[PDB]
């Protein structure tokens, strides 16, 4: 009789089933995804505890629901550890950890900080953006933030550092937006830019940097911080960060300046502004089981070994990069200096949109990525590739230069069926029917299988 | 550095909070309507490596490869909140990404309305929740009354029923394109059939939010609005006993013709409420809260969980019965759903004093508006739930002692009241009086092990 104490492997063998495909799918796959990691199993432990059930709408200091007694001390280390994580200073610096995931985070930012319709220029979807930071197409509002606030885009500048800084600075002094992103999914390069600080306080605009994709790196101290430039960061809890699914807001808090006569030195005023966003306007109750595993993965980071990490991060990035080039491939002007790696395929004859669905079936998993070019939709000629989830796998720069030969056979692979085949699904349909690629297929998906069973995966070793 | 570490060995100081936390809930006596202890399963699932798994899009319609397994999760918490529900697969959908119960009714906001669209949700005190509309006097305070434009409830004021006429009457001038058939604290059923008149009279959008109700309504023992309304969203958690998640169902396929027109006229939620939730609102879903929303669906998809329901019901009646027999009055003469509502201005005890003395006697209830009542930082009236308890086996005797144990909460309340000035004054003799913090220990014991000794779903020791 039913006492809510039984194991998932008892009461619901179908799920079970299902966590326990998913577990061998990333065991024996070969991840590339940028934005992928593998999360410790301290973490999901915390993630899939008793956190779980407690209501603790409101901020510790006092926050009425109730019972909150252990929850508020929870929060306030997870608000410690993550002010320890990147550069301490308290005096300088606040932090919300309540965001249900990243989108939530940006949204919060936009709301306590500007007016429906206030107006917000983030990188472009295709030239490397994210959703969050505005998109419309030609006809139709697709994010949000485009719906509630009006959105222009800053271009990327085909072959270059790409980031037009130029078109930016012409563009934000004609359109004079009141707070400009600085943040990529698709980018190789370093921004979080003392510069869009210069543009942003030129036209009196607020700086926001969401560092999702390069968080950990920022953890580390291998690349350098935008807490220097930037007035309010927002970054997940998960990618290169390596914790559960949460999101987080950075803002600077007591006296921002002094002016003129004896002083009376101007207050900062995002603090309040960001918390009554999260929890009076856009959230409920915060999830505080992720909350304690975003802690205990904010604790990994602070530590020797998630800078040794994060170094490998990079110069395995780097290895895969230089692995490429020896094949004569061509990256997204030039190489990197993060976490990933973007590939020009149209010069070695192949799209994004083939290139994707063949290594996804020899167990390869990246995206495909729009080049400066922008046919898009489903058919760009780039792929992007990251290191960050193999890394966490205990993979060197030798592990990433066979990945690389593995990528060649597929690329090959792919060249070969688009010499015999209509371009769409009678490119996909020919993948799966002709006797010949299906065997050549099997035959390179059991070789990734075989090499990447035999690294360590972080997590449970069953689910 | 393997990532496969106990939380125990990497970090104790975590790990002493789960457990201190975990000592805390299998302690008290929770009342909260709003509030539940998860099963193991669904926890286990939580927990899992689909954390790891970025899978924008929908089963069929992704953004990235290696989705095969996460699409046949997705697609099977699908099914499980059909069949929960009971629910035709030809003339209803589900939404399982929402990341809480806020962002899926933003998500229907969004799909469905225009910024400054107008909304009719049933005022906070009249009811409530933020995110049906709220602005104070001076303020825009939801975020859904800053991106659109709300007006509050319509009750009968002290009678706590549902003004089904006022509201027509402003339905009828607001001219609002969606009204929220939905509640915080409300002890009665919504006549969804009567919303939808008064919705299809303004052609007005119905849309119910059963955050505190979704057990039941799955458990056929209520009368689901899912006959009258066209969309309806839910938190898993509180009634449905699982994983923090939310989830939005929606009506499809034909919706009648006129004569000549053919037949051609069917519904256009499902594609836009799908669009409100990934490419507008949200990033990638929590495949992990997806799974775990799987687990608890099923787990209340069944027999054993027809007889929760049923005994929730029958638990709530007993505390009504049993309050009648004392606590005070009944904010709407009973309940007919898994709270009760019972004012404490006819007893001569506010709902702040009644909720802070239960807190330190382990037991969490909540500070609730009556129709008799003054608006500042304290006055109203006190909100009973059945699941939380309803869910460590307890029946209608283990809710005469629960109440017998708020009798002595109120009663030293009342007591400390004759003594102390205001709330602030109140709430330092609570913790100061020798004579009454003790007296108060005395009582705290007393609930916590009558609960203690009780079975508390999870893993033990988190
Ligand atoms: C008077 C005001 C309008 C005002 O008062 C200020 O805060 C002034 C501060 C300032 O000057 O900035 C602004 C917000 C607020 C303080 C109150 C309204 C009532 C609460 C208290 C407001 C709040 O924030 C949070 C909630 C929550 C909603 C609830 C019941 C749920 O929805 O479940 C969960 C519990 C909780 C906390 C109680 C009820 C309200 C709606
Ligand atoms: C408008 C939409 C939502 C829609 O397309 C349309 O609706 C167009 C209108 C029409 O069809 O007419 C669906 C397909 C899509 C083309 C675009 C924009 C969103 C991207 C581009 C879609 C896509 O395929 C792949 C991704 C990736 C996710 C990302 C950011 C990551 O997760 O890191 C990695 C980079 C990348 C490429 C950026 C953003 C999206 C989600």
């Amino acid at each position: 009789g039913w006492t809510g104490q039984e194991s998932l492997s008892d009461s619901d063998p179908e799920m079970w089933e299902l966590l326990q495909r998913e577990k061998d799918r990333q065991c024996r796959g070969l991840e590339l995804i940028a934005s992928e990691n593998f999360c410790s199993r301290a973490a999901l432990e915390a993630l899939g505890s008793c956190l779980n059930n407690k209501y603790s709408e409101g901020y510790p200091g006092k926050r009425y629901y109730g019972g909150a007694e252990v929850v508020d001390e929870i929060e306030l280390l997870c608000q410690r550890r993550a002010l320890e994580a990147f550069d301490l200073d308290p005096a300088q610096w606040g932090v919300n950890v309540q965001p249900y995931s990243g989108s939530p985070a940006n949204l919060a930012v936009y709301t306590a900080l500007l007016q429906p319709h206030d107006r917000i220029m983030g990188l472009d979807l295709p030239d490397g953006g994210h959703l969050t930071h505005g998109y419309m197409s030609d006809v139709k509002r697709i994010s949000a933030t485009s719906i509630f606030f009006e959105s222009m885009p800053y271009k990327l500048n085909p072959k270059t550092g790409l980031i037009d800084y130029n078109q930016l600075a012409l563009t934000a002094r004609l359109f004079r937006p009141r707070l400009i992103i600085a943040g990529t999914s698709a980018y190789a390069r370093l921004i979080d830019y003392a510069r869009m600080r210069e543009v942003c306080d030129e036209v009196k605009a607020h700086l926001l940097a969401d560092m999702a994709h390069i968080s950990g790196l920022v953890a580390g101290k291998v690349i350098p911080s935008p807490f220097k430039h930037a007035d309010i960061v927002t970054t997940t809890t998960h990618k290169t960060l390596r914790g559960a699914r949460s999101g987080l807001i950075f803002y600077r808090k007591g006296v921002k300046a002094v002016d003129p006569k004896t002083g009376r030195e101007i207050p900062y005023t995002f603090e309040d502004r960001i918390n009554f966003a999260v929890f009076p306007s856009l959230q409920g109750g915060p999830h505080n089981h992720a909350i304690a595993a975003v802690a205990v993965a904010l604790k990994q980071a602070a530590t020797p070994m998630f800078r040794e990490y994060s170094l490998q991060v990079l110069k395995n990035a780097r290895a895969m990069a230089d692995a490429l080039l020896e094949r004569g491939y061509s990256l997204v002007s030039g190489g990197t200096d993060n976490h990933l790696v973007l590939v020009d395929l149209r010069p070695k004859g192949l799209d994004g949109a083939r290139a994707e669905r063949v290594l996804e079936l020899v167990s390869i998993t990246a995206n495909k990525n729009t080049c400066p070019g922008d046919r898009s939709a489903i058919t760009p000629g780039g792929l992007r590739l990251g290191a960050p989830a193999l890394t966490s796998r205990q993979f060197r720069e030798d592990d990433f230069r066979r990945v690389v030969d593995f990528i060649d056979e597929g690329v090959n692979i792919g060249l070969e069926v688009k010499s015999k085949t209509a371009k769409l699904q009678d490119f996909k349909s020919f993948l799966l029917k002709d006797s010949e690629t299906s065997q050549r297929l099997a035959n390179l998906r059991q070789r990734v299988e075989q090499f990447a069973r035999a690294f360590p995966m972080p997590g449970f070793d069953e689910h």
